């Protein structure tokens, strides 16, 4: 636009100076326009950056005047960026997201839909504490125009099945406590009284029981995947002799 | 079921692609030297360059995944009497060993402390897999054990 009133004003843009593009003044026409501010939508052959300029018509008289010149600039709007995770984690455990380099960008996390609520702004920022699915959604803003929000699944890797452990029992005082269980692990992770430990599927038996080895032995499993199970345990007395 | 890095060389302004697939249809990573997570079979992935809009014809690569070794020779079902050895060994050759059994039983190599004075609560399943030279373990063989009362 300017100031300057005009009665008819042509624009000349870098597909202009010629009638197959200067066509009738008024109406649908940004390059010919009858005041001096024009419109160009983005749905027009004519939205180009590039030197412009103005040629103000006066309608009385048939004389022409030209303008100064500028330089139109029209941004890039940032292409959707791509988010990558760690892939699966255990429930509790973090993973890392990680996108594309732009740049001059900068970089916006969100937590959720509508982008209503930031939470880091990195590179490549850590998602902390996951007990679900959880997802993030980023936008990357370069020289002020903002992409569209990029997003990724962080997946939790389903809780192992509790151990199988065997039914309370009984041992006589003397007599020896034997304990085991029937799954497989990566590792095991067995406790009980008088400070009994073992990480194995068929613990080192307990002989002479006395009655302070009495109580509940407990177990949990490790998974191929690294996640814990949940406890299960076995009630074991001693029968005094 | 292990891990592999891919590379490639360094392109002045270029962005890379990483493609799971023939025809490119599904992206994996965008990076310079991506990892594989996991790799079950032989697997590919397939890179794109594009350097100021203009991308490369896809090069590719694939990853072998190294045969799995064969499950340890292991002695049949045995018995032994109350009091008596139990010996376990196995035949083949490996890089190390990885015994597991009753009474928390374990041990690393080709011929296992044997276990004397044998009772009752030595009885059970001993487990044997095996690491090979490249690294990769066998699968499972195991012998059963059992304890004659005298």
């Amino acid at each position: 636009s300017s100031s300057t009133s005009c009665g008819q004003s042509q624009w000349i843009g870098p597909n202009g100076n010629s009638q197959s593009t200067l066509g009738t003044p008024g109406g649908s026409n940004v390059l010919w326009t009858i005041g001096s501010t024009t419109s160009i939508p983005m749905n027009n052959a004519n939205y180009l950056p590039g030197n412009w300029y103005m040629i103000c018509i006066d309608t009385v008289t048939g004389c022409r005047s030209e303008s100064n010149t500028i330089n139109v600039i029209i941004n890039a709007n940032p292409d959707t960026p791509a988010v990558f995770n760690d892939g699966p984690v255990c429930e509790g455990g973090n993973s890392n997201l990680s996108t594309a380099t732009v740049s001059g960008a900068s970089y916006a996390w969100y937590s959720d839909s509508s982008l209503t609520s930031l939470v880091s702004t990195a590179q490549n920022p850590m998602i902390v504490n996951i007990s679900t699915d959880t997802t993030w959604y980023l936008v990357v803003t370069v020289n002020g125009c903002s992409s569209v929000a990029g997003s990724t699944t962080v997946i939790v890797h389903p809780t192992p099945v509790t151990p199988n452990v065997p039914a309370n029992f009984a041992v006589c005082e003397g007599d020896n406590i034997t304990l085991s269980t029937s799954t497989v692990a990566s590792s095991y992770n067995w406790s009980g009284p008088n400070g009994f430990t073992s990480n194995v599927q068929n613990p080192v038996v307990i002989t002479n029981a006395t009655t302070s080895n009495a109580g509940v032995y407990t177990l949990s499993i490790i998974d191929g995947n690294g996640c814990e199970s949940g406890d299960t345990a076995v009630t074991v007395t001693v029968d005094s002799i």
